[PDB]
């Protein structure tokens, strides 16, 4: 059901979060050998989330489910924020940059938080 590709959607946004924090803990340590490899994991991770996101968006407009689809709408727009803070942000890590790093860190961390409105709403409309 898209109820139930939601509830995956959601647990691989979950899974991003969690490999973020470990990331950010990380970078504050000094550990870029493993910051390099979450970043490498996290893209992977949001790139699988999106996937999920298109497939729940495209089949509530098959379905004609309009409150879900307006909502998702909006959703993904600021997941591409995100994409886009988040690319920035690691080309701030191959750069040895750690002053960029931590502001698109931290920039990522509230459009993710405000996301989680909306996130919600969805999964209540589907
Ligand atoms: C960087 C791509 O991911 C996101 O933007 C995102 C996730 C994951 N959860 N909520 C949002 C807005």
């Amino acid at each position: 059901s898209v109820k139930s590709e939601y509830a995956e959607a959601a647990a691989v946004g979950q899974e991003a979060v969690a490999v973020f924090n470990t990331m950010k803990a990380a970078f504050q340590n000094g550990d870029k050998e493993a910051v390099a490899q979450y970043l490498a994991r996290l893209a992977s991770l949001y790139t699988r989330h999106e996937e999920l996101l298109n497939r729940i968006l495209e089949k509530a407009r098959r379905e004609g489910n309009k409150e879900a689809v307006t909502l998702m709408n909006e959703f993904t727009a600021t997941f591409q924020t995100g994409k886009s803070i988040f690319n920035a942000m690691v080309a701030a890590f191959k750069n040895g940059d750690d002053d960029s790093f931590e502001s698109y860190l931290q920039a990522l961390e509230k459009v993710t938080a405000k996301g989680e409105t909306l996130a919600d709403q969805i999964a209540k409309a589907l």
